[PDB]
């Protein structure tokens, strides 16, 4: 049975994902930035309203993952905060200017994260030396890695993704980027244990007066369909 | 005595702004989203390192200001958080579908805000009736409003801003959108009490293996404070 993780940009979307079969949620803010740390209000809101596992992303800004000491100070505090709020895991990633995992920094994040299941995000796809990196993530105690096989979308990086899976058992490899109902079977047939999807859609602004404004939300039906595909596939596997 | 407020997307940028003359900082995250609520980590960081007044923006997402019940619940908790952390003010705004200030929900925010000085942001430039909105803001107890005179840039809307300033003594009118060292004197001559500027630029990523970051320009901040100082010192 493959694990279905849905990226949500609001508490309502995470709830919709939960009610539609999602096994886990990656909680983010700012879709146009690729996902940034949610405000404390959103975090607390989700802890009070969402029951399935929620992993908040810890990312102060978009762009690269070579944070300054100031941004890093905030990141450590956010990690401690997410742990204290009771989340079972979190998502983050830090690299040096050459694309190598910043080990000293990641170790400090792991220490602050405590028992939390940490996901090293797509910073992995911007890094050099995939295997060497996986070995080091395993050394840090990273639970899983969100990756597209270092390609524009996970389907293109499918052969690489399979390589990662066959290289080490840990961290768990989670396919992400462009993963949708139409191509889910590719990942399942390849033996991917966890898949990440935005199950995104655009809802028009209800704004009647003006002078973009569409909201990026989770399509509940899309989530259910993907979970359906996952259940049948695991079933077809006898 | 014109007040210079700088929009900063990081603690370090806020510090740079402070070291260069900024009288106040609007703290935001997500420059590409037009500015969203900063995380607790960033907020705590600024409280321990920045001394001039800082007003964090409270905005869960980009786009319109007609938030869902779920988003609004988060907004109230963030107002409560910013207040509890001791910031002297905050920036936010909620509108109904017809371009009117959402009074029932804005009232709940004011209640949660307590003594904090609340700035109604550019949601104001999306309102159908500016003078009536100013009235509504004063009714709410709003301290100041960030506006471009309802134009694409504040200079273009300057004549409108001058009209707003004389209308009433409701919230303070703070000119924003396109304000920079180059055109600052226009707003000062117009009689604007407070001005807002991001005074920044997108910085290239230092990555040597394969990419931008929005940072404040401390020189620009310093130049603007100079213009302000010289203005009422001429
Ligand atoms: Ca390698």
């Amino acid at each position: 049975m493959a694990l279905l993780e849905i990226c949500c940009y609001s508490m309502e979307c995470a709830l919709t994902a939960q009610q539609n079969g999602a096994d886990r949620v990656e909680l983010c803010a700012a879709p146009k930035e690729g996902g940034l740390t949610p405000s404390l209000g959103v975090l607390k809101s989700v802890r009070q309203r969402v029951t399935i596992p929620v992993h908040p992303i810890i990312r102060p800004r978009g762009g690269d993952f070579c944070y300054s000491d100031g941004e890093f100070a905030a990141i450590l505090e956010d990690v401690r905060t997410v742990r204290e709020l009771g989340f079972p895991g979190l998502v983050t990633g830090v690299l040096d200017v050459d694309g190598n995992v910043d080990m000293p920094r990641m170790e400090k994040i792991m220490a602050a994260a405590g028992p939390l299941a940490v996901t090293f995000h797509r910073a992995f796809d911007m890094c050099a030396n995939p295997l060497y990196t996986l070995n080091n993530l395993a050394e840090l105690g990273i639970a899983r890695v969100l990756t597209s096989g270092q390609k524009s979308d996970a389907l293109q990086g499918l052969s690489k993704i399979m390589e990662l899976i066959a290289h080490r058992d840990a961290p768990i490899i989670m396919a992400g980027a462009g993963v949708r109902a139409e191509n889910l079977h590719h990942f399942l047939d390849a033996g991917v244990l966890e898949v990440h999807s935005s199950a995104g859609a655009w809802q028009a602004s209800p704004m009647r007066y003006r002078n973009e404004y569409s909201r990026y939300i989770v399509d509940g039906a899309a989530v259910a369909e993907m979970k359906g595909i996952i259940e049948r596939h695991q079933a077809k596997l006898e």
